[PDB]
């Protein structure tokens, strides 16, 4: 679907702030990076989904660069999202495990 | 939360049916099995699922034939659902596979 794609764009979303705190362009660079250029990811749609996510207390932003050119909003994952994006990791691999073992099940019948 | 475990109990739901059609307390079973007892998972749940899939063209349903004892439903993966699960697949590995570059690209630098 196109939900499909806001769980996939949440999760790398994520991703990059787990490697480090970043802003919008930077955030955006590493994706275009880390996919050799295929997902080019849109502000509107980022602040979409960072919004939500800081309501939800997953992330929390704050101001820098004031020195360097003008206000910035930086973004870091909370302890909340740390545990979550683990919980996450644990349950999705379970679920591996869980479909791999569906596939033996069925060999034994 | 409860929308991260909705979209996990989907994914192993649609991969039963994936091994074969089955009925419901034949797919409960299985994921009892195949998941040594942790997952133990609720008709009302499944079969709330269940109706959502089945709007959405993701699954049907239809009656077993040798069903004197009386009437078993069926449960099996559409035309449609078969393609979104490989769809769904294609994608997730693609988000691993951006996942591993983001913390390699952050290795080297």
């Amino acid at each position: 679907p196109k939900e499909m794609l806001r769980a996939q764009t949440n999760c790398i979303l994520l991703n990059v702030l787990k490697q480090g705190d970043n802003y919008v362009y930077g955030i955006i660079k590493q994706v275009k990076e880390a996919s050799n250029g295929e997902m080019e990811l849109n502000e509107a749609t980022l602040y979409t989904i960072f919004d939500r996510l800081e309501q939800d207390g997953i992330i929390s932003s704050y101001w820098g660069d004031e020195s360097q050119g003008g206000r910035r909003k930086y973004y870091r994952l909370t302890e909340i999202g740390h545990e979550n994006m683990r919980l996450a990791f644990e349950s999705w691999s379970r679920v591996d495990k869980i479909i791999e073992n569906l596939e033996a099940n069925k060999k034994s019948e």
